[PDB]
Formats: structure tokens, C-alpha cells, sequence
């Protein structure tokens, strides 16, 4: 019953960064309990993911005409990543709200990994995601406290568009109030921590 | 009771966007019924703002300590757009729908606009928006139909980054169906432009 773990890092605040010290505890305790399975892990900000403007969409698009020196380092990168989302099991995404938002680091990741014929397709019966049989883990940091609330948009919009893709089996685990202090910021370590306990002594 | 205009477009499509055409057709339409008022337009896709990395994270942050070069031109990139936007009265926004977010040109737009400090303020009665006053217009273009549904988070997002910042009063103007071909794009194209109309016969 091996598998693959993909681990995906988004935060701006290098070693300061909440998401990238719990997707750690993640990995350590996977490890643990299985140490057979492969672990692989992309630092979207330590590694980024280019803008997606008006040439790189161009690489994305399938067609038959030339591509430019950038476009085709685009679809190279597209790939990439794309067959690396596809040979794993368990994709854990580190999703750090700034301003409401997520990162602009992982936004890139999704702009290149959103692509017709690839990660999706169209069909009579509407859109249907290409990437199944997946099972994703979504650690997202906050510095406020917007859970469950209506100021939290960031949870939807991740549900939405893994969804898209494939991915419709995601488990959240929440770590909010960081801007408040160590006190919380320490408590919501702990907090997240135990979700992260459960989800993997539960497979 | 003359007014300034600014117009922001986001779309990487260039002459091709269906937003950046509802948006000239605005300008068109404000300078008829105000030939004296100033418009000004910045075109996020055609003058890029850069991401927000850890390092230019550091130029928001209000410090004493040196700054790198690449600090002291966000900083100074960051001090010219929030002017900007205080210096006018009713602002518009063309944000198209991409993967379901907002286009990432805009995105670091709003990444280098909010900080404490300038466009918002601790209390203790919660955050404050600085920048108030201002009546907003959001033309937001969509391939598909995500109109009040759980799809469009796009909308809810804005209007909570729009209003945490101060603006508050924001207005609607939406274009979806686009994907579905060039009748539904031009139906699109007219709804959205009554929807204008009323706005620039209202005001």
C-alpha cells in the first residue's frame, strides 16, 4: 500500500513561515509511519513559477504553429510539473492567505497546471477533471481569523479549483490568529499539528 | 462637481480582452458626459507590477534598517500606486476570471497597495481603510457562467479586499458566457454595457 507524497511550499517567509514548519511536521511524521513511501517536495518560492502573461498562455495553448524561446520553456515547466502532480498519491499544498488571497507563488503553479486536454477536459456532460484518484491535504496559515467565515475565501476557491482538475478529495487543516502574537501563533502550531497527527494515523 | 477617473486593466489579452473593451467603452462614455474630468489609465498587463517575493515584502514593512535596490524601487513602485489611487475619486477595475481567481497582474497590484499604515490602520476596534471617499466600478469578464453561484469567488474576494482598504462602495458590471462563442461574447458585451450606461447616467 506504498505511495508518493508531493509536498508543495508557498509561503514568501522562507524558515519564518508557519505552512513550510507544519508541511515539515507533515513529512516527519509520514516518514515515520511509512518509511517506505517517496517523499518530493517544491518550494514554489524558493523554486518560482513565472508570471502567466499574455506570451506564456501562448505555450498552453495546443496548437501547431512555432513557439516562442519563452513559450517553449513555459510548456517544458507546464509539463513538469504537471507529470510530477500525476505521479503522486497524497499532494499536500502549503496555502498561506496573504490579503485574502492565496500566494502568488502557488497561484502561478495553478496557472501553468490548468490546461485543456491535460488536467481537464470538455465533454458533453460539461467539464471533468483528468487528475484522479488523488487524495490532497491543504495546510493554509493565516495571520487573522476568517474560518468558516465569510472573509475566508481562499478555502472555496482551493475546493473549487482542485476540484476542477480531479482533485475533489481535499481535507483542510487550519492555522489562524498568527498575527496576534507567539502565544497563538504556538497554539495554532499545535492545533494544526493534531489534525496532521489524525489524517495520518488514519492512512 | 468634476471629478478624476482611474481605470486599471488586468487582462493579458491585449486588444483581444473583452474586459479592456468594456473598459475603453467606459472611458468613452464618462468623457461625453464629463469632458472636463481627468481620466487616467494603467494597464497592469502592459506595464507589469512584480510579484511580492520575500525580499519585497520587506519594502511594506516599516522599518529603520537599509533597504536592498530591489526594496527601494518596490517601495518607491508601492508609494506611486497608492498616490495614484488616492489622488482619484471613482476608480474602475477590469478584472477578468482566470482558473477561477482574479488575473495575477492585478493580484500584484493589490499585493503592493495594502500596508499598515497607508491604506489601512489597527484600532482597537478592528482594521480601518484608508482610502475612503471613493466610489468603485468592477467590470469583471468571464468564459463561463459563475454569476451569484458558488463558483464566483472572484466577486466576494474583491469586495473584501476593496473594502478593507476603505472602498466600500463598489458596483458590479459582469460579462460571462465569453467561452461559449462570439454571439454569447457579444450579448455579453452589450448587457454589461447598459449596465455602464445607468452607471454613467447615474453619476
Amino acid at each position: 500500500s506504498l505511495s508518493k507524497v508531493l509536498v508543495l511550499k508557498s509561503s514568501i517567509l522562507a524558515g519564518y513561515s508557519q505552512s513550510n514548519q507544519l508541511s515539515d511536521y507533515f513529512v516527519e511524521q509520514w516518514r515515520e509511519k511509512h518509511s517506505a513511501d517517496e517523499i518530493t517536495v517544491r518550494d514554489l518560492a524558493a523554486n518560482p513559477i513565472p508570471v502567466l502573461d499574455g506570451e506564456l498562455v501562448g505555450a498552453l495553448r495546443p496548437s501547431d504553429a512555432p513557439l516562442t524561446p519563452r513559450q517553449q520553456e513555459a510548456l517544458a515547466l507546464s509539463d513538469e510539473l504537471i507529470a510530477e502532480l500525476k505521479a503522486h498519491d497524497v499532494i499536500v499544498i502549503a496555502a498561506p492567505m496573504y490579503n485574502f488571497n492565496i500566494s502568488t507563488q502557488l497561484k502561478n503553479y495553478f496557472d501553468l497546471v490548468a490546461r485543456a486536454g491535460v488536467t481537464f477536459r470538455y465533454t458533453e456532460n460539461g467539464p471533468e477533471g483528468l487528475v484522479t484518484g488523488k487524495k490532497a491535504i491543504v495546510i493554509t496559515s493565516r495571520g487573522g481569523i476568517h474560518k468558516d467565515g465569510p472573509t475566508d475565501l481562499v478555502t472555496p476557491y482551493l475546493s473549487t479549483f482542485l476540484g476542477f482538475i480531479g482533485i475533489t478529495d481535499v481535507k483542510f487543516v487550519f492555522a489562524e490568529g498568527i498575527a496576534y502574537g507567539p502565544e497563538m501563533a504556538a497554539k495554532a502550531q499545535s492545533d494544526a499539528k493534531a489534525a496532521i497527527d489524525s489524517i495520518v494515523s488514519a492512512e
